[PDB]
């Protein structure tokens, strides 16, 4: 180091600039558990970030994960993958995905996580994935001071995806052509909007008025029951759920990063709509570079809205 | 009573074979990494998962199915019975014993050779025309075992080999040179293990030989100590296993890279495990990585790399290290 | 020994039938738009181009081949002889006289019918198991034609139909509502032409009936004049021809969208041309667009859309228009 | 009117973060536009030209296929207020085409830099080597943000022909054509290889007159490629469209891949003038960040000085 050494790089490369240039489409993932890495690989293989930053308190695992993704750089189009306990690595993130945690036991963690994120990434959109996403989305919105539009919770984007996959299995149609929405709490009190289910615009409830009721001879209510028990079943089998939620988060990050303005059922403040006064639950929202820029005023039945009011009641 | 599906859909074809079916055997961290990477690259219209651990098998299958909306692979199945792998174009075998911290891949021979005695005959039974892509370790030896048990022609028995070692080597090249690995060209050949051989004479950027600009490239007298780049490649697996307990994402992307060239018949060059009896004066039925052309028929061609005395010797040494084990077994 | 032999050791002289081959018939602006879209979506391992123009055919092939470094389709063949189309899984037929400015797609019938009498039999000879994706106009009538000449079951003969008409309709929806066309759901059925039918009763966003919130949706007494959105869809092809002389990119993406569903057996729903005999009282062998489940066997199912008496009447009229032209053919 | 929208959408609330502009909507410009759209490189694409009809027709045709894309905003117009905040601007407008095209550049380059000051310039109009110098002088940008397509396609053609001869995908065939994007391009035979195996080492007569296999034809085909395609279909568009979109990917994503694009090579291979031509450069978000110093033989370096002297003459 004391002596001047002629480098192979100097013989080969002639330099013009010397600026990191600040990242343009950077994304950060807080938490490198199964869910965290699932979101990381899905984002990496969708070419959504020119720089990926991983952060978690377990530094031995954090480094191994980073090195594992870095070794596959040849097969990716994301030219920079960094990690580190210090949240300085997350500077200039356009989107921060939070999957860290094990409600109070996790709300404390948000106190130590959210400010660090907001410190180095003030203009970034928050995508809360940690459970209960309905409440922790309201938390990160209070601990951060960000405008509600830039505080998104994953919410029921996966519940609806599960709901449409089950629709397809019953109809022999790809879920892309099975339209249906699961709203409310991302949990046992989710609300299936039976009045919107359709294929090619044909309302199923109109064909089958018993749809979703107990008199339904086909028991389409079991479909929502499966959407609720899904995570319970996969967890009891493999110990956790990761692939499904990872693909869901990446599809949200796609709408946000690329500013597509697609409609997703993500958590957000619903003060006023449906008579609810108080805090955060999922509804169809347009998603773009500014996060939730709009809401869709879905016309719910009295029974549907009743459950939603019951879902918001359960939440706090 | 008419059902909702009949009120909605008028059927024409009451039928149901798949054209680009891929099977992943073993749903460990490696198998499931290959699965997700293949699913997200749209290489198959049907993905089959096979493993003995049924509880984890179904859970992984279900977890993948729930993301169907976000994928372009309309069918995902699983089961302990190999009949679910019928008519696969490509069978990726990842099941077996993986190395623990500090453990060498060659210490897995006895265990995985015994497992391959039960896997290969069943895969071959239901997919006699598929291409076998072996990932289980030690891959170089298990590729030879899979080729002996299967009875397939050597072109349809490929081992992932050094496709990842070379990817790691090119990544470390990119970090030193500040270039994307895609434009950093370097080959790690031989065993997918401690005896891998770096071909310094073939390293280049934009066709500029690096050993010509730096004649000490890869030697002990190298002031830049480029020999350490290959040391990291060899230690890579151990370093990551020591940090997170296993490897998954890098191998999964590498296997997906080979599957892409096989399924799409690209005829790209890859360093994959194949028999090299006759090349470089090697007279034993040994398998190891040389650059091969990969297509819908598997390994259709080998590229004969030009090696120096040191490089050719290190490759003959890597073969002797492997044959010393293949000849002690019973398969 | 040659340089190749000094460098490459061979193991397999045996070659295999192409596994995911697609053929595009016609190297016009429409055919080449389908070809470039299919290449950049990695739907095939072999692309074959066929046409009667020997010069333009070779030039288009070379122009694609020279960009092979940036594609994942390792074989691009072409030629006036249809033997280059052998073993195709999907044959996309775009050849034929195209719609000139002001002209109606229905004036091209007799010209392209004679052309299809030459194209279809040669295609069927070398790819008897393929799906036929008809794009030539009028696509609805020409789908019926290709089905009669080919002898295939009607599930393997598909017309691009109103897959583009519905895509154009959903783009205008998003423009008005400020939403991505993906999240704006609306269907245009019937003829791929002037007699198309907008299904207002199905229009929705996030499963919210728009006609329910706005009962006057699409009617003459409509405050927001939504019937114009459909009028734009009908006239879109005309306004595009007047500005650049033809339509290419949009149809190319729509056709590539259908090929994806077919080649990958996705079983998505698409509004494509097929026999609707048995729907809405129709008893004739008339072809037009309704939502169909597309897979590796082509059209496996049809969706029975619940239409209003006004929408259904429009569809009947559209069918009568095409049936009046179909029965007068040899 | 728009009363239904407020019945359905409850509002809560920007400039583009990944905008790209393609000046000129001819066969090349549209081939570049379509290639960029189907690679999801831009969140906004802007088409600009002078013929108001064709400009709108192309915009509409692309807009109709928006459902099949992920580019949520496609705009066009004659005024360059559409190209504002562009991170990359591809210049294809134009028609021995020096006098005609240099005139057009004097009119376009000023307007582009106005609304897009921090953008990178990707010059595709021919002669690309000279017009990259022209665009650089008129723009005032630092030479790292003025890129010419150059021999990126020439190398993409040189590769392929290699593939056909060897039975290998061009991805695994490596060869570099440098110099002027034209008849004076220089093929670096010393760098041709498959999997690091120098073809020149296995076959010393490679590319020379004594070549028994006549590999010099491969480069001849590359030089004649554009002529032969124009002679058959009347123009080239697809290959150059895919080539430009490849450069766009490295720039828009800051990949730092090596491409043989046209840039100033003052101080290399014996050149003190301000001449632009093709060498392997590393492309990223800031354009050409570095150059690769390819070791050229005595004959290779000779051709480059002549290909540079003539080019500089016009310049
Ligand atoms: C280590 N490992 C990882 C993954 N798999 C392994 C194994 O060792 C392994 C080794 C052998 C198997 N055999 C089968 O699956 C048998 C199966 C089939 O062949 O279909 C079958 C199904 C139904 C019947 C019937 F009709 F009689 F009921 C008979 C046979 C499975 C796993
Ligand atoms: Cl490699
Ligand atoms: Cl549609
Ligand atoms: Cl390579
Ligand atoms: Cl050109």
């Amino acid at each position: 180091n004391l002596y001047f050494q002629a480098t192979l790089k100097d013989q080969l490369i002639y330099n013009l600039l010397k600026e990191e240039q600040t990242p343009q489409n950077k994304i950060t993932v807080v938490g490198v558990g199964a869910v965290g890495m699932a979101c990381a690989i899905s984002i990496l293989m969708k070419d959504l970030a020119d720089e990926l930053a991983l952060v978690d308190v377990i530094e031995d695992k954090l480094k191994g994960e980073m090195m594992d993704l870095q070794h596959g750089s040849l097969f990716l189009r994301t030219p920079k993958i960094v990690s580190g306990k210090d949240y300085n690595v997350t500077a200039n993130s356009k989107l921060v995905i939070i999957t860290a945690g094990a409600v109070q036991r996790n709300v404390n963690i948000f106190k130590f996580i959210i400010p660090n994120v907001v410190k180095y990434s003030p203009n970034c959109k928050l995508l809360i994935v940690s459970n209960p996403v309905d409440i922790l989305t309201y938390v990160a919105w209070k601990i951060s001071g960000f405008p509600k539009n830039r505080v998104i919770g994953s919410g029921c984007n996966l519940d609806s995806a599960r709901f449409r996959y089950l629709m397809g299995e019953r109809l022999g149609v790809h879920p892309l052509s099975c339209h249906g929405w699961v709203l409310g709490e991302h949990g046992d009190s989710s609300v299936p909007v039976w009045s919107g289910m359709n294929v090619a615009g044909v309302s199923l409830k109109t064909l089958h008025p018993d749809l979703g009721t107990d008199k339904d001879k086909e028991q389409w209510k079991e479909v929502h029951k499966q959407v609720v028990e899904s995570a319970y079943e996969v967890i009891k089998l493999k110990g956790y759920t990761s692939w499904a939620i990872g693909l869901s988060v990446a599809d949200l990050a796609e709408s946000i990063m690329k500013n597509l303005r697609r409609v997703h059922p993500v958590s957000t403040m619903i003060k006023g709509l449906y008579g609810i006064k108080d805090v955060f639950l999922s509804v169809p929202c347009i998603l773009g570079q500014n996060g939730i820029s709009d809401l869709v005023k879905v016309t719910l039945t009295s029974e549907e809205e009743a459950r939603l009011k019951k879902s918001a009641d359960t939440l706090w």
